[PDB]
């Protein structure tokens, strides 16, 4: 990097948003006057959590990731307490509240929102980059409302989290690839149009057995074309899933993306 960043560098302003690790601050660089988000995260509970240096991979892996739907990572630092990541602002939030205050996406938004999400995933997987638990909660908007993955590229472990959003492959405790990221495209698109994800359900052991067995069904307003999508992209063996290509060519995508 160009710089060595401390808190005094910045000046806050007001919260944007609170995780489990901590909270995402509106914050303005002093002397270029360049607004951004800061994510503040407990080094304390990172460490208990054990995901301290699972997350330092992330930003690494992130650190390198240049896109206009991927959220910037302009540097990070820390202090005795905190790690603090130094992000590009994306000032119409997140798509997550989007969702509530419509409570579902039409064809062309969901359409459009797919493909921008296919365009960042194939970028990432051209670099080898792979994501876990792309939710609406982590899919942020720009200024002119295009889609931002927050989500940072992830990072496994050595060889409770909620299931909604992860495939048979993770959750199976098999083997897994990039295909997963087909598989997140299916649960979103789902999610967009329906208004929540398809195998939801008041329990995690119960959601469980839906991923397993791929069982949900459709709304009747959901139409032939997207039922198409995203029952391609819910295959429960990854292999029959398509490419990131077919999903940027399937004929509803195009019928209904804005181009
Ligand atoms: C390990 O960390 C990986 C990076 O994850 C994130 C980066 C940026 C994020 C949110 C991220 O994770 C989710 C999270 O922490 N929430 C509290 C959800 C709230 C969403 N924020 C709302 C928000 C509005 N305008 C923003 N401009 C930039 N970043 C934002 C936000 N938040």
């Amino acid at each position: 990097k160009k710089r060595q960043w401390a808190l005094e560098d910045f000046e806050i302003g007001r919260p944007l948003g609170k995780g489990k690790f901590g909270n995402v601050y509106l914050a303005r660089e002093k002397q270029s006057k360049f607004i951004l988000a800061l994510k503040v995260l407990f080094k304390a509970q990172l460490e208990k959590a054990g995901v301290e240096h699972q997350l330092r991979r992330e930003v690494e892996i992130q650190s390198h990731l240049r896109h206009p739907n991927i959220l910037r990572l302009y540097g990070y630092f820390h202090d005795a307490t905190r790690v603090y990541l130094i992000l590009e602002y994306a000032p119409l939030g997140t798509v997550y509240r989007e969702l509530q205050k419509l409570s579902k996406f039409d064809e062309q938004r969901t359409a459009t929102y797919i493909t921008e999400l296919a365009n960042a995933l194939s970028y990432c997987h051209s670099k080898r980059v792979i994501h876990r638990d792309i939710k609406p909660e982590n899919l942020l908007l720009g200024s002119a409302g295009e889609l931002k993955i927050a989500d940072f590229g992830w990072s496994v472990h050595a060889p409770c989290g909620t299931l909604d959003y992860l495939p048979p492959e993770m959750i199976e405790g098999r083997m897994h690839d990039e295909k997963v990221d087909l598989w997140s495209l299916g649960v979103l698109c789902y999610e967009f149009l329906v208004g929540k994800p398809p195998f939801e359900a008041n329990t995690y052991q119960e959601t469980y057995k839906r991923i397993s067995r791929v069982e949900f069904t459709f709304p009747d307003f959901v139409t032939e074309g997207a039922r198409d999508l995203i029952s391609r992209l819910l295959k429960h063996n990854p292999s029959q899933r398509p490419m990131l290509r077919e999903v940027l060519e399937h004929p509803w995508i195009t019928a209904n993306s804005s181009k």
